[PDB]
């Protein structure tokens, strides 16, 4: 099945959100394209997969500031649906009373700073990190839209806003930098088969201090402790493998 | 924008792919939808992100039995530009001479066994692995669509179906197993910090010896050699945090 008008707004998205230059735009064209679907504040929150035990949240959002800071005082985030992927359907979650019957208090706050109505679409990032971008208006008033309309257009602009923010390296998408030579990434691979620094100087055919040095350095780098976070945050990110 | 005939398409192959049963259902639906769009041939390889150094590459389609043994015979993966998500834009990959200069014997061996057009689109998976829905016909012949229609179809058939087939617990998909408690995989977020047993006892107010019961317990149930392999494999495919 064909019928193109929404392929049309895809084609012209798609563009100029690869002719964009600075993360300023991207801002400024996601608040945009949320007063074209009748949403007052958007917002664009980034779960990281490291640190493991205290997971890096980066976010922008034009929120009222009142909230943002009432939002961390409390820690919401703790109890926050919206940025849990296990509501999720099709990557989309639409703003329910029902939805907060866990987090009942930040139902409340939030009705309280103007966040009457709301929705949320997500998507996992090539670095395994976790992109939320809400939208939410202070009208509870029922603004008739096509659900699959709505699902669709912010599947195009969560994607294609995160994937900007990357190409311009970011702070809010951008994982811990690793900058690895392509032995030492080799070397990395072993080392979380569980390749013991003895083992691995005999499949590459090379000094065992060498290892020791490679394993060191990159250590180094990241100012890591041991051989075990730097192969763990190396997988975690998939820099053993997949994009860069 | 809005217009609506693909709209209903895709209402109607969410549910359908739902309310399916058996893996079985999955490729026959993909071995029709392709046919919907006349293609002869369809393709699903699915690329593990364990383990690092010979990455598991389970697949499974109805291609010419003989191609498949023949692609395998002479380890064409190495060398083949569809399953390689660098040549992707929108995870979309239309197939053209120009893509395989690097890999020219692949390119005449695939037009021997009938494999003359084709397409493929790909999607990472919860799990990190990468998924790859690859289309194919043996008639050069001009088949005019609408590329933006064939982009959106394929990119829901390619998630719907990989997210059934893990639904079912399907072995192309499913990554190994390792049913580890909270306690568990509590002990292995910190490891993967580079907590080492005598730290982590701290911190969770329990005996070292403990600690090291529970580590050399995990190991035990994925059969790995040291904790390196259990974390780096629980951090590769997102155990430590996300989706089970
Ligand atoms: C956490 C980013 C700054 C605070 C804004 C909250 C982020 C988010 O979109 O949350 C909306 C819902 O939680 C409403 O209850
Ligand atoms: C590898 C799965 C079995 C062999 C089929 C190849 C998988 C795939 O779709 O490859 C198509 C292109 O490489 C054509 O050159």
């Amino acid at each position: 099945m064909q019928d193109t008008d929404f392929f049309s707004w895809r084609r012209t998205m798609l563009l100029r959100f690869q002719r964009m230059e600075t993360a300023e735009e991207v801002y400024h064209e996601i608040e945009l394209q949320a007063q074209q679907l009748e949403y007052d504040y958007y917002s664009l929150c980034v779960r990281h997969p490291v640190p493991f035990t205290r997971p890096k949240v980066a976010f922008y959002t034009n929120y009222p500031e009142a909230w943002v800071s009432y939002y961390q005082a409390k820690n919401f985030l703790a109890i926050d649906p919206v940025l849990n992927p296990e509501n999720f359907s099709q990557g989309h979650l639409m703003w329910n009373d029902d939805l907060f019957n866990e987090a009942q208090p930040l139902w409340e706050a939030a009705r309280a700073h103007g966040l009457r109505r709301g929705v949320t679409q997500y998507l996992m990032l090539p670095n395994r990190a976790l992109g939320f971008l809400s939208f939410s208006r202070c009208s509870a008033r029922e603004i008739p839209i096509l659900s699959d309309e709505l699902q669709l257009k912010m599947q195009l602009l969560v994607r294609e806003s995160l994937m900007a923010l990357m190409r311009l390296n970011d702070e809010i998408v951008m994982t811990p930098e690793m900058n690895f030579s392509k032995r030492e990434k080799e070397i990395l691979r072993w080392t979380a088969e569980g390749k013991t620094s003895a083992e691995i100087a005999m499949i590459l055919s090379i000094s065992e201090n060498t290892v020791n040095f490679h394993q060191k350095n990159m250590q180094k780098k990241i100012n890591a402790p041991n051989k075990t976070q730097v192969a763990c945050y190396a997988a975690a990110t998939g820099l053993i493998h997949h994009h860069h």
